């Protein structure tokens, strides 16, 4: 309902350290592109290790014992997340616009989804600030024993492009309610909203240095953070391989604590006794939502022989109806893909489906060649050791498979290494619970998809991540336990 | 004590059956106290690990007798095993001494008592591992289950072999997890015996698998095996870096590390010196100076520094030395001679810089030590006491914290503000006060900074042996 | 499978104080009867206030600061519950026999049900001993703040006859793992097992005075406890009216903390899409289990018009097949009723059902006149403002009602004041959860009945109780919170 | 300050509409400081309570806009109201002073700040009220929900009217519960105004209902109403006994009581007297000597007793007395004259027995007081300081604990063992150390023994406004 802001100008483009804007010590810069209209948006600073080293020495001092930040009341600190979520509320249209320009997200989605889940998250942890509680333990008669949940220190964050501002805030909200200091590196493809937030961080009244942002490239700024011996903890949302790199690097350097979220082969089981019109509608915007690029995307769609053939028919129509086009269009649901090797990579496995035996159903190739739009594709007769079904596609592709027994899909669903999310659609009570118990996903939606809450944790099983975000469990990743044991005369 | 106590178990333990290494090879653990040999032990390797892992996987899949037990049934077993260990207690302290050269009392009354208490404590957590029911919307049911991770890899050191092994097995077992255990090579005896007790109390086979071997051979195989979902390591810092590296490169498997560190020890002017000097003694020179909690540094205040160095020294050489099985002694020998060599050398490291030594081989006390020296800059990990002077509270806070090794710490004052002020500031997983080595199966152990990451020995221990699954249900 | 012990002799019959057996200061005594064979079992002491005053001065000293009990390690204390559950394990056949002699419980049930749930409960809280944990709170920069969960002190327990040993242990297990001292009064109808346990309490190694038992009558010993100004907390499982008396008394006397469990008009909803053969079998032994006398008994049985007529038919056969007879009989499920005014009271409302329009189905009156056995009765066409459906019958009676909409039964089910337990049988997912959410029972079984665990809490909604037993929540009722706030110079 | 500030609200507040008592009667709250009247206020009674209750029931039934809000939506409102109170802050401190005669600063910077902070603290708990997922069997799903109790009855005193009212409304509202509020009769003004703010921030009508009236008339109606599922009371001890009696006789409704008590205050030889004497001052004579936390007793050790009595007395009469709106003063008047009468009489109660008074009407300091006296045996509840001597730590422990009133307590030492040893032993809900009235919306308030039962002001506060439902599901 808000008016699209189509010629909004990029006002913020630099490294943000100690609440100040900076030109990269390198002097270099780099540009960010608008995937909707292949066009250059703006040129931002190109950070590197020297810049990163600059920001950490800032967070180190902002975290120093006795600093203005450390002294703050636990509630006063929680009072800043509030009033920084307030500011996000104010400039909600500005940020949603920035997010669309740089990502091709339908401006509708960026408003009611991305920035919604962002202001929500900022508020949940704003309340956790003064409720971070340790324990008092019974020990011996003569001993007092208790535990304090102290902040970890300088925490680095490295986010992806599929949800630039959201995935970032998921780490900033808990890390700051716990009393840490942060050095952030946003994905180069989408650094606009990360830096704009930097302004509000200053406007909200945060002490200088508690948060710093250094835009740059993965190897350049990213790796420099994962290894910095002064950063005490890392948070990474990205590719499973880079995830293996970050943790291994942090291992070699100072044994800093690391948490990872990597997405995976998220199964979408659909039993014979489901509300198909629901299962189709959710499994549809679950697979296709946000141009298809999402960690929780529905890679493999299982269906029972009882409604397998009927399902494939139902899905086909939804896919076609899904409008593709301008992001700032008010009637769009899917815009362009992110960048080039993505547009190419996606179109690759599409034919890999054609070329491997998968019965296509809708939209074999791309369209609207000016931009990077892809025809929402659907696949049938998919089998376990195919490519569309075995890999992590990103663009809109809905490979649908067949299954027969509940134990069959329980086994075939866990056959992967990527247990991040799993949907299940049944009106049955035991089928719904028996599945939810044996499925090895970190999250298990039932009769719904993409049901994230700043209250419920989100994390990966197996090779999908380490630890959880987005819950009360999120505080565990931003606090170090200290045991205090006193003996009395 | 038990004089000529035989050794019955030496083999790879898988599915409650004793196995010969597919390598067919064997290594011989020797008696560190009387340099002589005890027995040879099947040297496991990747093929052997390849079995136990797949064994644990089987005993862990759905429907397995292990997976299907009532939580209290799971806990009852841990209470059964801890009983057997309670029953065979002398035998273990015997092996622990025969295998590490530790005072048979220290082995009987500390190691095993901690093993026994730690086991019982987690038998109670079995049916008390609770998730959350989360408020989300009106028509939405949301909640989280704390499921077991799966096959867990445990790798222990020779410091407190069996205890270090329990600290991981106990909590890992009061959850779904099955295990594959690689003890040290200097000290594999007690770990192997416990495998007997494990089969004795009816743990369904494959739940626990012990595979003795070497560091780069068996340990390196676990930290990189793609079917092990979690690792718990306790040992050298640098060796931990590799396991975390390996785990990160292969399986993204969860890893929790218990490393070492230079553990500061602070004595304020208002200190009960007789307690401060004494506690600082058994916190440096206890168990032959080798221990994760040993105090590498000892900060003392001007008003007491000189007097502190005095009674430190006088009481320093009161520990008698002798045979492990002797009630006379509190200290035995060492295991390897890289420690011995690196200690007597380190002793002369502090002499190059200005450092006045207060009191060779067959129990040292250093003094007037600044921070910029080897005697205060490195993990001694051997009987040596580097004492330092200081004035301010903010002074020691920045000094003791300047290191990368926050594991433990000990403060000695009678003052309320000094006690708490120091406790809140010291960057250490544990912060003792007017005591040392005051460990409890109720309080979580673990380290700050590079001293490790993760926590054992508490309710926090459960966090490292469970994966959190969220379940979000919508209604119509 | 254990051999019934039919001439077991009552070896324990006296007040147990400071680990010693005593004759009532009154000098009086009273007898307990075996309802199976109207017969006198034995004569026990008759306690009164002076005896009660004796036991409290014992618990007061056993709880005194520095006593052997207070000094104990939290684990050592937990080590005593274990090894007292061990002893119960040993003499399991003795106690189950005692419980049958004095209550008419089928010796099968007393073994695998009563003493099972007793040894289970003793173990659960044995582990909670050294895991009773307070909190450490964030406050101001200069302040340390934390909470200790201290024991309350002398806690009195007053149990009923429907489950003498179980309902008692439910209070003793948590109260003792928390470090309190207890003064217990068992129901006069069933004091045998309460006193025998007293022996094991001493054998287990408990310090003298930590637990005391004074058998007697409600007004005599019971009221004397509820008012004693030295008892700090009460636990009462019994009738809703006596429950009103105890809390009001404790109110007038010293404001002692009180927890209550009173049973009620437990609804047993059965939807049209249930596994009837299950719903019937559970709703049957749910209504009829233990001669019908139970807090969780199924008073009102709702059924959907879709399977209403079919249900009533199915239930009828089960009821007839239910064998009534000798308790020590190995093929029995229901024995005699407890005592006289119960046998009369139950038989009253039976005709109240006949006389009010309720279509009888099986067993209108009693049988086997030697003892107090009743024919398992079933009723149809039951309506909301009848007597069998509106009251708290105890004997075997299964008034079955009709219902149509889910909202109809949600409203009609909460139409009472006794929300203790509620069963619900459906294969449906939403019907199962939507019901469980809106039903105002303290416990809500689904596709099952009588599913109690020493891990899950059991308590009453509305006028069915205050607080919970049988969970981790049980510790809240046996501990007082203390805030400690220290300011630093 | 605000000089001639008018009063706009005086009526029964139900469904966000202002109502005239079905009695048609009114009572007139007077200005305790300048004995004169402020306004008349609709005197509610059983018929009026009969409405608000049924109103709350409606706004609480399923599907009501209140029941159906997202937890965070519920919390957002509490953040909205606390903002309005933040916005109208002077107006409330004005009324609080106009209505109780309290220093307009004490009203503005304590009462309202506590009201504001307490509101925000519970706005955060709204979406963080989590139950458990319990391990039971293999084929069983078990878990507990923490549902709201329902219509909650709150009855406050004139000590800190609005604050005492928030402490109950705030947590009760960050749960399902709707409320019916009976403030005191001496001080109904601020409670009535907040009803305006409540309608202002869009709380769906019927969620909160304020019914001013008298103790035996409106309060007695609530404590016995059969549709109110819970009560929270803060006031006289004996009056609490009746509410618990009434609640037990009618509805078995849940009741949590915050009563008074004689709150010991201990000063050890190692005490920072300037802090001990000072804190003991504002912990007895603060807010005109009337307060639930006032220190009725003050145990001091021999080595400091005499000197303590000295500087206690010298600094005793430093509080200036004057008009409430004056920045000069820290103390105003009292409300009723049963307090005044019963105080000057109690002052001479300690003179009958041996008790030497150190320093009439228009600020007393007693001394040499044994325990067997009125000045140490009863709730003063008025400015009076009974000091006592003692030697042992175990001595004061048994003395201070011998009472039936454990509410608060204050220890003053610099020693670690003395501090903790006393903290663990004192039977009090709160045990301050080197401070007094150090209240926090994070730490739970409440009393031991007869000082009440239940806890406000913490995460424990949520326990008293939720009923635990267990859900056990079996699978086939
Ligand atoms: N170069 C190749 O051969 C090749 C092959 C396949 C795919 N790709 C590309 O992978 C990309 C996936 O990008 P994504 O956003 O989904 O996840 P990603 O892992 O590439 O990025 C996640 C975040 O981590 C940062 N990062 C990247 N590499 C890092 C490193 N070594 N160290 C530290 N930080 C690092 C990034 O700046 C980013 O912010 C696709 O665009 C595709 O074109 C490249
Ligand atoms: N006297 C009557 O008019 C009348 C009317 C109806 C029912 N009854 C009887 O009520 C009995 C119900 O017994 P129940 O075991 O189910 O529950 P209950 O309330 O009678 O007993 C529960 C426990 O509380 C004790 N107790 C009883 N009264 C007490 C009191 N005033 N103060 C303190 N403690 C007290 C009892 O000793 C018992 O252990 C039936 O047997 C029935 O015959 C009597
Ligand atoms: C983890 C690890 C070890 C322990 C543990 C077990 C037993 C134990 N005995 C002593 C002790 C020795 C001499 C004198 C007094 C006490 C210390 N002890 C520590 C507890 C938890």
């Amino acid at each position: 309902l808000p008016r699209p802001i189509r010629n909004l100008e990029v006002k913020f483009t630099k490294i943000f350290i100690n609440n100040e804007w900076h030109e990269s010590k390198s002097g270099k810069k780099f540009a960010t592109c608008n995937p909707s209209t292949r066009e250059q948006i703006c040129e931002v600073e190109e950070g590197d290790k020297p810049d990163v080293d600059k920001a950490v020495e800032a967070a180190q001092v902002a975290f120093q014992r006795g600093s203005p930040w450390r002294r703050l009341d636990a509630l006063s600190r929680g009072r800043l997340l509030h009033q920084l979520a307030d500011l996000v509320e104010r400039d909600r249209a500005t940020l949603a616009a920035l997010e669309t320009m740089d990502t091709g997200k339908p401006f509708l989605h960026a408003f009611f989804i991305d920035l919604e889940g962002c202001i929500r998250t900022l508020r949940y942890f704003a309340g956790w600030a003064d409720k971070i509680q340790g324990k008092t333990i019974p020990t011996d008669d003569n001993v007092v024993c208790f535990t304090r949940h102290e902040p970890i220190g300088v925490c680095g964050a490295i986010t992806p492009w599929n949800f630039p501002l959201l995935m970032l805030v998921w780490k900033l909200a808990p890390a700051l309610c716990c009393g840490n200091t942060m050095v952030l590196k946003p994905a180069e493809q989408t650094p606009l909203t990360a830096l704009y937030l930097g302004s509000l961080i200053k406007e909200a009244g945060f002490p200088p240095g508690v948060v710093n942002i250094v835009p740059g490239f993965g190897p350049t700024v990213g790796a420099a953070i994962s290894s910095h011996p002064q950063i005490n903890k890392i948070a990474f949302t990205g590719s499973t391989e880079v995830g293996k790199l970050v943790k291994e690097a942090a291992s070699r350097s100072n044994l800093k604590r690391v948490t990872l979220e990597l997405g995976g082969k998220n199964p979408c089981i659909v039993c014979a006794d489901a509300d198909l019109d629901l299962a189709v509608e959710c499994a549809h915007q679950g697979v296709f939502f946000n141009q298809g690029q999402c960690c929780t995307a529905a890679s493999r769609v299982f269906v029972e022989e009882q409604v397998y053939s009927e399902f494939v028919r139902r899905s086909v129509e939804y896919a076609k109806k899904r409008p593709v086009g301008d992001p700032f269009d008010v009637k769009t649901e899917q815009g362009p893909q992110i960048d080039q090797k993505q547009f190419d990579k996606i179109l690759e496995l599409i034919e890999s489906g054609k070329k491997e035996g998968a019965k296509l159903e809708c939209g074999g190739s791309a369209m609207e060649d000016k931009g990077l739009f892809i025809k929402p594709t659907v696949f049938s007769e998919v089998t376990d050791n195919m490519r569309i079904a075995k890999e992590e596609i990103f663009g809109p592709v809905q490979p649908i498979l067949k299954f027969k027994s509940i134990e069959e899909v329980i086994k075939r669903a866990n056959s992967t290494d990527y247990g991040l999310t799993a949907a299940v659609f049944t009106k049955n009570l035991d089928k719904a619970l028996k599945l939810a118990s044996a499925l090895e996903s970190g999250t298990v939606w039932i009769n719904c998809y993409n049901a994230l809450y700043a209250q419920a944790p989100f994390g990966g099983f197996k090779m999908s991540g380490n630890g959880r975000e987005l819950g009360e469990y999120a505080l565990a990743e931003y606090t170090e336990v200290k045991t205090v044991t006193i003996k009395l005369g």
